[PDB]
DNA sequence: GGTAGACCGGGAC
DNA sequence: CCCGGTCTAC
């Protein structure tokens, strides 16, 4: 799930489990568990604890218990349900967690490839993965100052700039190729080889494009199509060791 | 600062 | 073997 798609599960997730208090918590691949690095003790201590919240923070979302919080990553596949205990468990299904009320939050994930860490709630914040993670895309703090500064810096390319998730938070490869695209902006091109102007727009259409997608695509998996700005063949290469895709003409 | 390796498996070769 | 995101290794 993108970003936008993460912001969506959370809010809808939120009134299926606030208030329900934990009475098991069970774990069919151990490695999804990142912290504690025992998975026994990831799930030994959640027991007992209420929902209290869900917030998110790029893509990752952050269960507020009552001591802890779980931070948790779908990567591209994961999926959360909210069903019966009595039901059978839907395929890959990795981590359970069981509340008193007879119903679970399941994690499921076909790629196996996501993640948990809990911590008490004060200390999430500055623990893997959250530690060092860049600002909102749609806040203040994400700003074209801030971005210019980060650009001046490096001597990447403007699409590895906007991969770094330092930089800012959750902007994936899609919003990546889009926001470019809509910028005007050729994705090899050196970070520090942009104008203020194109630094501008391009904070601009990132906030833009994330912004609309939160409340159809121009380039991203487009190649050999032809621009739906101006007609020419949608290209496709390898740029900071992702499926890069960009229209020659619209993006200099 | 920066890269490479690490994790995954459905679908492509 | 590739590919996506994000971490540890170096
Ligand atoms: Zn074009």
């Amino acid at each position: 799930p993108q970003l936008p798609e993460v912001e969506t599960i959370r809010r809808t997730l939120l009134p299926l489990i606030v208030g329900k208090t934990i009475e098991d918590v069970r774990i069919f691949w151990p490695n999804i568990i990142r912290h504690p690095r025992d998975s026994e003790a990831f799930a030994a201590r959640m027991i007992g604890q209420t929902v209290r919240g869900l917030e998110r923070r790029g893509k990752f979302l952050k269960f507020l218990l009552d001591r802890d919080a779980l931070i948790s990553h779908l990567r591209m596949e994961g999926r959360y349900a909210v069903a019966s205990a009595l039901e059978p468990l839907e395929p890959h299904t990795h981590v359970v967690f069981c509340f008193t009320d007879g119903s679970e939050l399941r994690y499921r994930d076909v790629r196996k490839f996501g993640t948990m860490h809990v911590y008490a709630k004060e200390e999430a914040d500055r623990r893997p993965p959250l530690a060092e993670l860049g600002p909102e895309p749609l806040s203040p703090a994400f700003s074209p100052a801030v971005l210019a500064e980060r650009a001046v810096k490096t001597k990447r390319s403007v699409k590895a700039l906007l991969l770094d998730c330092t930089v800012v938070a959750g902007f994936g490869n899609i919003y990546v190729d889009e926001s470019l695209f809509r910028a005007g902006i050729l994705p090899g091109r050196p970070a520090a080889s942009l104008s203020s102007k194109e630094i501008e727009r391009l904070h601009e259409e990132m906030v833009a494009t994330i912004g609309e997608a939160v409340m159809h695509l121009y380039v991203y998996g487009r190649q050999g199509n032809p621009c739906k700005r101006c007609g020419t063949p949608i290209e496709k290469t390898v740029v900071a060791g992702r499926g890069t895709h960009y229209c020659p003409r619209c993006q200099r």
